[PDB]
């Protein structure tokens, strides 16, 4: 079925390829930020759910997402039931007793690292005291303080840019009761005029204390991820260059509890 | 309904929690208080709210002492619901306290926190003296601040309230937590204090008080000039107001302001009661 | 009985007999070499013991040792092979996931500089005493790990490691008693905090007052003595060293570097507590 997801966005390929490894046939699914429905239409007429249900920051969109849903998946968009309202991660008890029922919560969601393409406009500093902000994914960790308690027993599928490193967000899970897998994993570029200022930040600072410390960014100069750099590598391409081709791992990571 | 004479108009810190506290709904509950102190909260939970039995601890290991003379002094009919657990406790760090609170319904306190009144050290000690007079002349004494200091929301100055979060998830996983909290850094901030730690917050009641003159703002001034990476920027304004009513807003710098002028200006904030539920 | 030239596993073994084991099942994060695997077999005696070490041989070194140590028991000693990481494979998550105690002492910031070389030395004298009679492999080559712990909050006093740690056994062993070997130069509160903070109730097991090696750096201990709050607000944040083996004569981080410079050579004492955290129950 190579010819579901589409190439046009990587990172939302790679979810969608992770999405069906995933294993959802038959469940019940929660997407967080369902945007305009197209993983929900994936979701139901590829992995075949058995029920989708989801929500948005974005008031308008749940229901626009019941169109294209209706639209490219008829014959199961009677399995979808978005939760209305603007809904900031799950916090509406509509959303908490919906995701008190998945076994399955999936999501893509804003963190350090996203293209800016991103909003593109047709929720950031209460996020700002979680530790794994530091890494870029305080709104991330929310998600799971959340889930861990509003539905103890689902999975969590999320999607990263890997820039940070496979470790890191592991922990990112671990620290917070789940127990990780990555299911899929790709090599994107990004556009050429990205900053990735705050990755060469990374490297450089300090530890939490004034302690030593070694750390570098999983950067790639092709496209097969053959040849590695870190932060600091890959900005100098931009700046002895102007459309240097730099690439990093985007994955999809299942956090399953115990 | 509760009538209005029973909430304290003399403190509006207080006012704002009992306020709360009766809204929270504590008929019938079995209550813990993080912080007994004279026992008028005690007090005002036995004979207006009706709680079935309230319980609870201090740091100053004295107040428990005069507590239960306060409220003996006050709801006369309902003292004997009262039993505090007796030494110094921190949060609920003894376990005849933990076994307290593990029976209790509802945990509640007004805990230190960054922006509370300036005075409030002071007012606290010199109920020490007076008050304990049957003494006979006579630590920490105060929530050391150093071992809190870990805890992320102590960034925005709720670290102590924190920890709490922390104790009673574990030690009392069914029960409710109701928690007042000077509004400065916002609504979502303090949400997020408990969505963070296992729980669904809700805000019961909230007040906008009169700061006291000349007191300090700095560090919240200092939350504005959000600092960048990592990462990176962020807007983050402080919640300030102009006029009790609440009105007019502003913010930390635009408030450090205001002062700066004309020193006796005045400036408002919000106080609140939130209660957080286990999604249990 | 113990070795003099090492304190840390010292208190950490005496912690462990305080412990009450006894018919336990434990799990232990970092075997290492075997020694308080079959410490807690033959002293303890502990109904079955398990654990792992980041170093995937270890564990194939450990039993061989225990066997030698523990010939009677030792029958009661399954370890869990692979490199693993605190208890990061599923093997290890199922043997913790049955466990009464999981017990460790872990890496942190206070802990003996020439720690990393006892235990190639250990190692070394290990595969010796089997066999051996090989080069340098007994050989930690990590580096690995360190940085995936560093948004931890009690990272900032050092205990990172331990409190990613704490943050697995709560959810893979809920029920199970936690038991810890720490210095506490940062103070018996913050290590308390750090097993409150985390769903344990703490209790000091033993604690010893030990020698600080002389050449210590400890300017990271005399920081946290000088930095602000989070706030960041003034702090008062005194480390807990001592100035004689009995810790009488306290002192903090930034006198005992007073001492130094004035002596250069001045003993420098500091505590080492084995803590267990037992959560609700
Ligand atoms: N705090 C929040 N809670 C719920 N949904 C959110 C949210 N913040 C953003 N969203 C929604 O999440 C959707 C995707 S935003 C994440 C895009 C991702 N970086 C990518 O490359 O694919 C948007 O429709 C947005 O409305
Ligand atoms: N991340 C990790 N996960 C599991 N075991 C680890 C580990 N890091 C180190 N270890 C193990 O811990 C042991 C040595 S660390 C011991 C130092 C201790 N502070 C003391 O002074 O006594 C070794 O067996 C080592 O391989
Ligand atoms: C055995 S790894 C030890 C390194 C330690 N975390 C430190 O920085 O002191």
């Amino acid at each position: 079925p190579e010819f579901a997801f589409d190439p046009t966005d990587p990172w939302t390929e790679t979810f969608q390829r992770g999405l069906e490894i995933a294993g959802l046939g038959g469940k019940r699914v929660y997407e967080v930020g369902i945007g305009t429905g197209i993983n929900v239409a994936f979701m139901l007429q590829i992995c075949e759910a058995a029920l989708v249900s989801g929500s948005d920051l974005d008031p308008r969109l749940a229901g626009l997402a019941e169109r294209n849903v209706r639209d490219l998946a008829p014959r199961r968009a009677d399995r979808f039931h978005p939760v209305e309202g603007a809904v900031s991660l799950i916090d509406t008890p509509e959303a908490r007793a919906q995701v008190g029922r998945s076994d399955v919560i999936v999501g893509c969601l804003p963190q350090v690292g996203e293209p800016d393409d991103v909003r593109l406009r047709a929720p950031w500093a209460e996020f700002d005291s979680y530790p794994f902000n530091s890494v870029g994914l305080g709104l991330n960790e929310a998600l799971l303080r959340r889930t861990r308690a509003t539905a103890p027993a689902a999975d969590v599928v999320l999607n990263f840019g890997a820039r940070v490193g496979s470790a890191v967000l592991f922990e990112l899970f671990e620290a917070n009761g789940y127990v990780p897998e990555k299911l899929h994993s790709q090599i994107v570029l990004q556009h050429a005029g990205t900053d990735i200022s705050f990755f060469v930040a990374l490297e450089n600072a300090l530890a939490q204390t004034g302690l030593e410390r070694e750390f570098t960014c999983e950067f790639y100069g092709d496209p097969e991820g053959a040849t590695r750099l870190s932060a600091t590598e890959a900005q100098a391409l931009v700046d002895t260059d102007s459309a240097a081709e730099i690439y990093h791992e985007v994955c999809v990571i299942r956090g399953r509890p115990a």
